[PDB]
């Protein structure tokens, strides 16, 4: 199965900047969500989980088909809580019914990262909705109770290498774990709706204790009130990951650049872009537009 990007008919960068802007304005307006964290983090996670079902071996799953809109995928236990991101995007989709579902879920993530003062993420249009029977089964998203070997093997299926994995994991600066959702509870740091390299700094610099949470799962906790999942912590247990963690803890620009590449890549696995497709779009933030 080849998934060829097909530009929404007649649309160009300005159309997608309008969708960006509507997402960004709603992010600003709907600020109460999740104890005033706002929707940025869950939109980033929605973009990732709608992309992260991809299997490089047969091109099943991935962002192209926008299959989260079907019940098998929106009810995946791994996706618990993402319905909030979907509901956020619903009025956006109503205003801009021409955008494909995959384009909207992925654009939500881009918009969230950028509006949270993260790197620019080039974004390409052209995902096309595919039918219900193309929805990938549950079980393709990763478990959090595992070690570095698990993480490394997991991400090979998404064609991500060590650097790409460690970079992508930096998104765990954002938002928080919610016990009733994942069986883990707590934020990873203080700046959880501003995109920074804090995840790496906290991994290296906090004093972590292995504790059990109220769902009886182990997680790493600090006196500052932060947590790390076992898979997060694996990034400093594994010496290869550790080197990269230290790199990003010590160079914010490098983290931004590597995250941007890896996140675009994640959002684009599985999609074939024709030679004459538009170049990737770099959207202006609301701030850059004076909006
Ligand atoms: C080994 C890989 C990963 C595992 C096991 C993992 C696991 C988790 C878990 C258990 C949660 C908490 C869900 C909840 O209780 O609300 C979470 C939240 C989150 N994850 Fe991941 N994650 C991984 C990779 C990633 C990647 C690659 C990204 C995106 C680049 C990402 C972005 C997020 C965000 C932004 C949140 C916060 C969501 C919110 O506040 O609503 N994660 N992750």
């Amino acid at each position: 199965l080849v998934h060829v990007a097909s530009v929404e008919k007649g649309r160009s960068y300005e159309d997608f900047q309008k969708v960006y802007n509507a997402i960004a304005l709603k992010l600003r307006e709907d600020d109460e969500y999740d104890n005033y964290i706002g929707y940025g983090p869950v939109l980033v996670r929605l973009a990732w989980h709608t992309s992260g079902t991809w299997d490089k071996h047969d091109n099943t799953g991935g962002s192209y088909g926008g299959t989260y809109r079907f019940k098998k995928e929106f009810n995946d236990p791994s996706n618990a809580g993402l319905q909030n991101g979907f509901k956020f995007l619903e009025p956006i989709h109503k205003e801009f019914p021409w955008i494909s579902s995959g384009d909207l879920f992925s654009l939500g993530g881009v918009t969230a990262v950028q509006e949270m003062q993260g790197p620019k993420i080039p974004w390409r249009c052209g995902r096309v909705d595919t039918p219900e029977d193309t929805t990938p089964d549950n079980g393709r998203l990763p478990d959090a109770d595992k070690d570095a070997d698990y993480v490394r093997t997991f991400f090979q299926r998404l064609n991500m290498n060590d650097r790409e994995v460690v970079a992508l994991m930096g998104a765990h600066a954002l938002g928080k774990t919610h016990l009733k959702r994942s069986g883990y509870e707590g934020p990873w740091g203080a700046a959880n709706n501003v995109f920074t390299n804090e995840f790496y700094l906290n991994l290296l610099n906090e004093d972590w204790k292995l504790e059990k949470n109220d769902a009886n799962n182990e997680q790493w906790d600090s006196k500052s009130g932060y947590m790390m999942l076992p898979t997060d912590y694996s990034l400093i247990q594994d010496p290869k990951y550790l080197s990269i963690v230290k790199e990003y803890a010590n160079d914010q620009d490098k983290f931004f650049k590597d995250f941007s590449k890896a996140f675009e890549k994640l959002l684009e696995n599985g999609i074939t872009f024709p030679k004459d497709a538009p170049s990737p779009f770099i959207f202006k933030t609301l701030e850059e537009q004076g909006l």
